[PDB]
């Protein structure tokens, strides 16, 4: 059992991704936006918000997010 | 034991949400945009494409996902 939620936000030159892990045990997730990579653990009931800059706002146009358990 | 990748891309007026289940288990993919809501299962090793279109760009700023599993295969 478990649920993962991910809110990904674009403000001017900023990416905001929120993170909530409803799950009973710790997920990581990897994000990858263009040259720029960030892993984090979100353990249970825990939110986690990950901001991202660029100097251009191209960059994240294909932003990529990785969850694992277990 | 398990992970989900998901790659999002924005063409135009779309958004592409590339979804892999790398997990044992189904799971279950829930995606926001504005007033649109899409849900899809991913089984074990399968890779699903859900797709958004738009009138204007500015409905893409604020996607939501939430990931499920471990339910009763049908809102989890």
């Amino acid at each position: 059992m478990g649920r993962v939620e991910v809110r990904v936000e674009f403000e001017g030159d900023k990416m905001r991704v929120r993170l909530r892990n409803d799950s009973s045990t710790p997920v990581e997730v990897h994000i990858k936006v263009g040259d720029e990579k960030r892993t984090v653990t979100v353990n249970p009931g825990e939110e986690v918000e990950v901001t991202f800059s660029a100097n251009d706002p191209h960059k994240f146009n294909r932003p990529q997010f990785t969850i694992e358990w277990g």
